[PDB]
C-alpha cells in the first residue's frame, strides 16, 4: 500500500511516499521537498504561500513515486502544544477484558475540561492496572474485575491547526491523522533500546524547537519553545548589518556554535546591502554571536528536564536520562553542537538522524528528514 508524511515547516516543506512490508518496515518510494513561504513560529502567516509550497513538494515525490497521493499524515507544533498526564477506570464486563471495556476506561481518561481553544491530537493509553497487576501494557484478554489506565494527552491551539489542515485540504488532499512534531522526530531517531533507560529529544529548527522526554519507554512529558534557528539568524543579520537572507547562507556555511571550536585565520566574507563591497569577518567572531544564543536555547531545555525529573523522582516513577539528551533538526547540524550542548546538559550529547530508512537514503539522511519520517512509522501504525 500507498503511505505519505508531510512535514510542514518553519523553513522547508518535506513529504515522503513509502511502502508497507510484512515485518514492519516502511520502504520509502519518493521524497519531496520545496521551501515553506509564509510560515513562522511553527504557524502559517500566508496561506497562499504555503499552500503552494506544500504543492510543490507534493508533486515532485509523487512523480518520484508513480502514484498519485490522496491521503497524507501531517505534523504540526508550536508553543500552543500542552501535555497531560491523565488517569481513568472502569469496570471489566463478563470478567474478560474486551476492546469495549478498554475504551470506555480510556474514555474516562481524556473527558477532561479543555475548553474550545485546545483540540487533543493525541491519546496515548501507557499503563494499565489490572486488579493489583500494576504495570501492563496491552491488557487484552486478561482476566479481572477492575482495570485503571494513565493516558498521556497532548493538545494545541485550534485555530492554528486549523490553518494548517487547510493548506493541505487546498491542494486537493486529505489528512488521516495530524501528528505533533516533536513525538515523529523522537519515533525515527531512537531505537526502543534508547526509550528504557531514558533520553531527551530535540528538534531544533527554524521556527520552533520541539522537547520529548521518554523515561522507560513511555512519553513523559511534552514541551515546545518559538525560538529556534531563526531566531540565531536575525541574531546575525542584526550584529553585523546584513540582511537575513545572506546571514543565512554565511550560518550554514560558516557557522559554529563554540567560539573556541575555530581557528583565528578563519575569515568569513558578509557581503552588504545597497552595492557596497562586503568587507572580510573573523569566522571566530561570528562564532562569538551564534555561542551564547545557542546555549540559551539550551537552558530553556535543561531547566525543563529539572521541572520534570522533580515531577518523576518525586513520584515513584523512573525519572534519569542514562542515554543523554539526543539533537535533531536543521539547526543541529552546526558545528559544535555537541560539545555546546555537553556544556549545558551534564549528561551525555548526540545528534539523531534518520534510522534504518529502506531505499533513497541519498535524501534521508541530515536530521531534517527526521520529523518527514517520523510521519511514516506514525503512517505504518495501522
Ligand atoms: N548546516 C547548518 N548549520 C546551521 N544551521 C543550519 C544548518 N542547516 C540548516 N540550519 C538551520 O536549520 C533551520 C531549519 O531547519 P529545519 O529543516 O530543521 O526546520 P523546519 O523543520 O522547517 O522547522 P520547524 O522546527 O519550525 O518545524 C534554519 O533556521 C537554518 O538556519
Ligand atoms: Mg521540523
Amino acid at each position: 500500500n500507498i503511505i505519505v508524511g508531510l512535514d510542514i515547516g518553519t523553513a522547508t516543506v518535506s513529504a515522503l511516499v513509502g511502502e508497507v512490508l510484512p515485518d514492519g518496515q516502511v520502504n520509502i518510494i519518493g521524497a519531496g521537498s520545496s521551501p515553506s513561504r509564509g510560515m513562522d513560529k511553527g504557524g502559517v502567516n500566508d496561506l497562499e504561500s504555503v499552500v503552494k509550497s506544500v504543492q510543490r513538494a507534493v508533486d515532485q515525490a509523487e512523480l518520484m513515486a508513480e502514484c498519485q497521493i490522496s491521503s497524507v499524515f501531517i505534523s504540526l507544533s508550536g508553543k500552543h502544544i500542552a501535555s497531560r498526564i491523565e488517569k481513568g477506570m472502569g469496570t471489566i464486563s463478563e470478567e474478560e477484558v474486551s476492546q469495549d471495556d478498554m475504551d470506555r476506561a480510556i474514555h474516562t481518561a481524556k473527558s477532561i475540561k479543555i475548553g474550545d481553544e485546545q483540540r487533543i491530537l493525541h491519546v496515548i493509553p501507557q499503563e494499565f492496572t489490572i486488579d493489583y497487576q500494576e504495570g501492563i501494557k496491552n491488557p487484552l484478554g486478561l482476566s479481572g474485575v477492575r482495570m485503571e489506565v494513565s493516558v498521556h494527552l497532548i493538545s494545541c491551539h485550534n485555530d492554528m491547526a486549523r490553518n494548517i489542515i487547510k493548506a493541505v485540504e487546498r491542494c486537493g488532499l486529505k489528512v488521516e491523522q495530524l501528528v505533533f512534531s516533536g513525538l515523529a522526530s523522537s519515533n525515527a531517531v531512537i531505537t526502543e533500546d534508547e526509550r528504557e533507560l531514558g533520553v531527551c529529544v530535540v528538534d531544533i529548527g527554524a521556527g520552533t524547537m520541539d522537547i520529548s522526554i521518554w523515561t522507560g519507554g513511555a512519553l513523559r512529558h511534552t514541551e515546545v519553545f518559538s525560538y529556534a534557528g531563526n531566531a540565531v539568524t536575525s541574531d546575525i543579520a542584526f550584529a553585523f548589518g546584513t540582511p537575513l537572507s545572506d546571514a543565512e547562507e554565511i550560518k550554514v556555511k560558516y557557522g559554529c556554535a563554540l567560539s573556541e571550536l575555530v581557528s583565528k585565520d578563519d575569515t568569513v566574507n558578509v557581503p552588504s546591502v545597497g552595492g557596497r563591497p562586503s568587507r572580510s569577518l573573523q569566522r571566530q567572531t561570528l562564532a562569538e554571536v551564534i555561542e551564547p544564543r545557542y546555549t540559551e536555547l539550551m537552558g530553556l531545555v535543561n531547566q525543563t528536564i529539572d521541572n520534570v525529573q522533580a515531577k518523576l523522582r518525586e513520584n515513584g516513577v523512573k525519572h534519569h536520562l542514562a542515554a543523554g539528551v539526543v539533537l535533531t533538526g536543521g539547526a543541529a547540524q552546526i558545528e559544535g553542537v555537541v560539545e555546546c550542548a555537553e556544556r549545558v546538559f551534564r549528561n551525555q550529547v548526540r545528534v539523531g538522524k534518520p534510522l534504518e530508512v529502506s531505499g533513497l537514503t541519498d535524501y534521508v539522511k541530515e536530521p531534517y528528514h527526521s520529523t518527514a519520517v517520523g510521519l511514516l512509522h506514525y503512517a505504518r501504525d495501522s
